[PDB]
């Protein structure tokens, strides 16, 4: 079937807990080999150790997305570990609201941390995606992106920004091959988020992970440049 | 696995031939009894015919989406045939170019055909799927419904309202266990068209089912009010 990932290497940032976590469990299980990162050391191991545990093949290692020396780590421990790299999980982000007279130094770091980090590793895994013959990247934005609100001029500014970058490096890496899409997810864990939550419960890990799983497999081979929110239909950050 | 439609019972209408066909024998494949309808009546039942002797279940019917009559009896053949409905595919519709100064009848046969007829059926769809437990509605769309363009007046303005009643309607039918997406294809099926497709290739109706199945499988049991774009990277109609 087309919802596999046979064959697939998979490189997860902030995957030590949560979505990431999620994801890097649910394409192992999919087949993918799995290259799990996070910004604590031991909690990337323990993913990486839990999926060897249950038969699929993972290595863990530290990687602090905005750290160009951790970035160029990673895409070489993928290579001499498995080969090649075919699909790029860019979940490691952070933020929140903030006040507009907020220091200029945190506006700028949300978007090092939620853009520039992700950008770049999208230009370092590329050309081995190319070599591989194809793949997909996987961008975790926030619903903050499309929304507008108070307190939300660093985090739902640089979260836009991720949705737009999507959109458009689709273009340029197309022709290499390679898909690039995102995720919006909404509340993953309480009565006044449920209002706002058409299907009334909260999201879960596996939610993100499903969609996610599908994205990045040959059964999405002709999607890209979509950003998908996965929220119970609802539509409020 | 969450991609499978076990003892679900899908409609999909304008499953004669294109999208439509490819959904209804997708769906059986993957676990659905299908209710296979079509405008044309002999080839509805020539793609029910096929999935049963592929070893699915499937009856095809008559159905004209635009006629009172003819949306009752499939409901009513649904629950008659298989006791209870729990997938809605409106994929039947049509129109394209026309002039500015069309005949107000053409304007108004591209909301009768694209949106009463899709609304309507979701309207007696939805409790019975209540009582099945839950189910979801896929709207097919159109790139023309988010894209703008000349002698788009009828075609454009009637998709891009389907558009908007998929992520409306999501907030009513969502307390009823319903989730209500849409899939907006691109080129599906020369060098102009692919200048503007960054992944090289024209659009498959395998491409819709596939996108299809997931958006109405457990895989996306969080996710309502959403239009996907499957357009190879495309932005343009
Ligand atoms: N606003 C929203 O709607 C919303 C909601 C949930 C998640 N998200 C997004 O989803 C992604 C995951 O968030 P989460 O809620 O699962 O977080 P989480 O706190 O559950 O887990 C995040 C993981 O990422 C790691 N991490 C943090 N900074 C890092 C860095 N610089 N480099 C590498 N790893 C790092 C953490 O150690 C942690 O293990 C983020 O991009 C987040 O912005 C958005
Ligand atoms: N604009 C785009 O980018 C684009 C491209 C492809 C498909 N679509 C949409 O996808 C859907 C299917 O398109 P397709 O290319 O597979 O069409 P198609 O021509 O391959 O087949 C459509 C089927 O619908 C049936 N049909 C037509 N009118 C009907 C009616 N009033 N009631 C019931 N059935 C009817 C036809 O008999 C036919 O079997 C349509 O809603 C169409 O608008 C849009």
């Amino acid at each position: 079937s087309p919802f596999h990932l046979n064959d697939a290497v998979a490189i997860v940032t902030g995957a030590a807990a949560g979505i990431g976590r999620a994801i890097a469990g649910t394409f192992a299980k999919a087949g993918a080999s799995v290259v799990v990162t996070d910004l604590k050391s031991e909690g990337a191991e323990a993913v990486a150790a839990a999926i060897r545990q249950a038969g699929g093949k993972a290595i863990g290692l530290e990687c602090n997305v905005t750290d160009e020396q951790h970035r160029e780590a990673v895409i070489k421990a993928a290579l001499d570990q498995f080969g090649k790299i075919t699909v790029l999980v860019n979940n490691a982000g952070g933020g929140g609201p903030k006040p507009f007279d907020m220091p200029m130094s945190d506006f700028e770091w949300a978007f090092k941390l939620n853009l520039f980090s992700l950008f770049r590793l999208s230009q370092l895994a590329a050309p081995h995606m190319q070599k591989a013959g194809g793949g997909a990247i996987l961008n975790i934005s926030s619903m903050a992106g499309e929304n507008t609100n108070v307190r939300m001029a660093s985090y739902g500014s640089s979260k836009a920004a991720v949705n737009h970058l999507t959109r458009n490096i689709a273009f340029d890496v197309g022709p290499m091959g390679i898909r690039v899409n995102a995720i919006a997810p909404g509340a993953i864990k309480e009565r006044a988020i449920l209002k706002h939550t058409p299907l009334g419960r909260l999201g879960e890990a596996q939610d993100i992970a499903n969609a996610a799983l599908f994205l990045c497999s040959p059964a999405a081979a002709w999607i890209s440049g979509q950003v998908l929110t996965v929220s119970g239909g609802g539509v409020q950050e």
